[PDB]
């Protein structure tokens, strides 16, 4: 029925929750997102692909070859994931008097599981309210990547897997992400002569190899860093509000809007 | 008093701009076939034909006491011009698009445009590596005077290095040396980025080193071939007459459509710097 | 070659130039441990190690 806390509290509040986001999304730093449209828009539009079109009709003057457009133009809605956490007047009064941390674990943990969700979205989406998943897609290109365990291992598979994204006419600096399991027993530091396989890999890559403990056992990805194949539309930053307080206990709730539009579904390999 | 209508060009300067950056850089990344050559700059868009010098000449230089040698390389009957064609894709963006970045959510999407720069980009080095017949134009390998030399020694943990061994030997034996610059396959190109040669490293640092001017990877070459060239001009050209950039064509039903634009045309004024299967 | 020099009484920083044949092949990168072996040749001569295709093929 009021508003708890005054500038410097709500300041440390935001702080923490952007430090361990920035610290936990590992998303973020693979895909290119369109600029925050505000919370007022809740569809976007979608991908184009299987644009089968030449175009390289190559006459003076010109023909009249078919344009690229959406292979069926129709929309999305941008979820809302949230995660809900508590604080106790009397915690707000010791900490105004007493001491003056101000204890946030609780929005500390809300933003660690919220971005765990998020990172679960993108690398998974919900079968239930139906969405794209990097390991579920359709059109996804599979590569086997076993037999490894061997000296030479990972890397007889990045090799097809960028043979593979070449051969379908969808390259550039690609980026790499593995399950933990593997981008730390992928450190086979003998290739032949000096140099990490991890570091030849990301040599290969040029856009780093990442880790995202999200993954599954034995699963891994490359994909094509550009825009205009992957995108992830925001409708707002990871940002905490308040839910109005209940029995003075005043609860607060973490929220993000994203979703990911993958455009181009070429640039993707799996197991 | 509003959209509708027949109108010249819908996008403000900004976002002209942004479409502009946007088939530039998609190009950078797409073209490989102007990267091993080098081109004859940007002539404009009037120049519809450029010279096409004859062929090779086995003249070299000398030196002596006092200049006699009168070192001749002369062109012998004709030039026989050629004409630089055109390349291009299509935009249909909507007009409820357009609109709504304008008063509302406004993150104005392009990837169409990418996608149809891409695709002309493909297109143009496949003109590159491979010719048409319709224009009766020369591809790389299908040109004239390719100096063929089998392979048939791949799938071995060693075997690819000897044929460009060979190939660098029988275009050193044409009088024609310098630094080299090897194009594969994508099947070819992986397979030769395989394990250690059993004497050292991966194979393709020792072919980098051979070559001195890279080895180069393109999807658009047939499934198991590659060339090896002599990136130097006096042998190989590309004239240019116009850099790739979208102009509107015309207003469709009530939509957009926009083409993107390059005009290229090479020129093997030596075809002895060419190595095939 | 370098002791070959140096017994002559005619040392100092040396230049070498191979065939490229060699400049290539030359890159048996084990030596033992982890230096190309044409870096390791590069660190003895002290003043480069060039090459040029117009020498023959197994020459330098």
């Amino acid at each position: 029925a009021e508003n708890p806390l005054r500038e410097e509290e709500w300041a440390r509040l935001n702080e923490t929750v952007i430090q361990v986001a920035r610290r936990s999304l590992v998303g973020r730093r693979i895909l290119d997102i369109y600029g925050p449209l505000g919370a007022g828009v809740q569809t976007v539009p979608y991908d184009e692909f299987q644009g089968v079109s030449p175009g390289a009709v190559d006459i003076v003057g010109e023909q009249e070859t078919a344009m690229v457009f959406t292979d069926a133009r129709k929309f999305k809605t941008i979820p809302i994931i949230y995660k809900d956490f508590l604080l106790h007047w009397r915690d707000i009064e010791a900490a105004r008097t007493h001491n003056m941390p101000l204890d946030v674990s609780a929005a500390a943990g809300a933003a660690a599981l919220c971005a765990q969700q998020e990172d679960e979205l993108i690398f998974y989406g919900d079968a239930r309210l139906g969405y794209e998943g990097l390991m579920t897609a359709n059109g996804r290109l599979t590569v086997p990547l076993g037999d490894w365990t061997s000296p030479g291992g990972g890397f007889q598979a990045i090799v097809e897997a960028t043979r593979k994204l070449n051969e379908q006419g969808h390259f550039g600096p690609y980026a790499v992400v593995l399950s933990p399991r593997l981008y730390s027993q992928l450190h086979r530091i003998y290739e032949k002569t000096g140099v990490l396989e991890i570091e030849t890999i990301r040599q290969l890559a040029s856009d780093g190899v990442y880790q995202s403990n999200r993954l599954r056992g034995e699963s891994g990805v490359v994909v094509s860093t550009g825009r205009e194949n992957m995108d992830l539309a925001v409708s707002m930053d990871m940002v905490a509000a308040y839910l109005g307080a209940s029995r003075m206990n005043h609860p607060f709730r973490v929220l993000e809007a994203l979703l990911l539009r993958i455009k181009h579904p070429d640039a993707i390999c799996t197991l």
